[PDB]
């Protein structure tokens, strides 16, 4: 990894020594970038609901996670299960319990740093896994980003900032999550999201993470060719609302 600082640098390691688990996935891979593209030609919405029980700025809540997953398989396009340990409060078992339970294709959230986490995600019943620009080394993307496609999954490259979106684009992402999180402050900051949108290529399936609450928020973000939109904590804290999200 990048040399880091903070919290980061405390999960960074933690992932470098996690072990690799024992599990079988149930069904073949669904390429959660494909059905994104079908829900945007049928007009549908395409929301990718986050579950995680905490998160490093201060969500706390406890929600079974079947049920949330079975609660939301009816609406979203996917799901993200946190498997990040101890900021997240998630665990490798929340990924085995939901990709056997629900039918919808679903990414791993964690901070990737190794091949053995994607076979993990693999294994677990993920149907793919986010890499991290802030924190992997252009070399590791690029070595990470053709082991997951060799297991046949198309991974979400997540960028913040433009320095992230150049290295995500020179080693050819096909799917790219823009986040306005900054991860070593934990600030959610929009000032640069209209301008990176804007310089992704149509043909790259992109996903907005941003702290969305409003379905107006959505709306703005749609019109700018925006394909899906990664909801996490205003869904944690009130799930009824993914109905304003889709409708
Ligand atoms: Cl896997 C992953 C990792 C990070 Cl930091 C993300 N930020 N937004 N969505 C994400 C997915
Ligand atoms: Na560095």
């Amino acid at each position: 990894p990048r040399y880091l600082k903070g919290w980061l640098e405390d999960v960074v390691q933690r992932s470098q020594r996690r072990p690799s688990v024992r599990a079988s996935r149930q069904r073949p891979i669904i390429s959660l970038k494909e059905r994104i593209l079908e829900f945007n030609k049928r007009n549908i919405t395409a929301i990718m609901a986050v579950y995680k029980r905490k998160s490093p700025s201060g969500l706390d809540v406890e929600r079974d996670p079947i049920e949330y997953a079975k609660f939301m398989e009816r609406g979203v396009v996917g799901l993200a299960i946190l498997t990040e340990e101890k900021y997240f409060n998630g665990s490798y078992e929340d990924l085995r319990k939901i990709a056997s339970s629900v039918s919808v294709p679903i990414l791993m959230w964690d901070i990737i740093v190794k091949e053995s986490q994607i076979d993990d995600a693999y294994n677990l019943g993920a149907d793919t896994v986010g890499l991290i620009v802030k924190i992997l080394t252009e070399r590791e993307l690029e070595s990470l980003l053709e082991y997951a496609r060799s297991l046949g999954m198309e991974p979400a490259i997540v960028i913040h900032d433009e320095n992230d979106l150049d290295i995500a684009l020179r080693i050819g992402a096909r799917f790219i999550i823009i986040t306005s999180h900054d991860l070593e402050t934990l600030e959610i900051n929009n000032e640069n999201q209209r301008k990176l949108i804007s310089m992704i290529p149509s043909n790259v399936v992109k996903v907005v993470a941003s702290g969305i609450s409003e379905r107006n928020e959505i709306e703005e973000l749609y019109k700018l060719g925006v394909n899906a939109f990664e909801i996490g904590t205003s869904l944690m804290r009130n799930p009824e609302k993914i109905k304003e999200f889709i409708q």
